[PDB]
């Protein structure tokens, strides 16, 4: 589980969203494995603006922090869940480090701020879901 606050905004991995999430929907998308829903309380996260491939992620299956070298947003096939078929899954970013599904929502970061949250995984591999392209989350 993981969430990022910022401003009104509150971003989670669209296959955890709660119930008070889609009653508050600003915007979701399923190829993204993301939602955002809307906040009365002001949040203080900040969001990275950059290309950096290197940051620290939260590992709640080992109550750690990685550091980690990460690709860059892509199209990449994710096999299927209980929550998705297999399909493409769009803006994502592979590393090599240690995850389980329970460990979605955790937050990668770099000197910037904050860059993703955790989202697929297996076979010695973490997958993040990019937020940095989404610009309007500062506004
Ligand atoms: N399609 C998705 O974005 C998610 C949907 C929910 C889900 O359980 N997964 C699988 C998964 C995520 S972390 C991890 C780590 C080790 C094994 C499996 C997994 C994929
Ligand atoms: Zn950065």
């Amino acid at each position: 589980s993981g969430a990022i606050y910022v401003g009104n905004y509150r971003v989670v991995n669209r296959h955890l969203a709660t119930h008070n999430d889609w009653a508050n929907l600003v915007w979701e998308d399923s190829s993204r494995d993301l939602l955002v829903s809307s906040t009365t309380a002001q949040g203080c996260d900040t969001i990275a603006r950059c290309d950096c491939q290197t940051g620290v992620y939260y590992c709640s299956s080992r109550r750690k922090h990685y550091p980690v070298s990460f690709s860059k947003p892509s199209l990449i096939f994710v096999e299927a869940s209980e929550y998705y078929p297999a399909r493409y899954q769009s803006h994502l970013m592979l590393a090599v480090g240690h995850s389980e599904p329970g460990d979605c929502g955790g937050i990668l970061r770099c000197q910037h701020g904050v860059v993703g949250i955790v989202s697929t995984g297996g076979n010695g591999l973490v997958g993040f879901a990019d937020v940095r392209d989404l610009l309007w989350l500062d506004e």
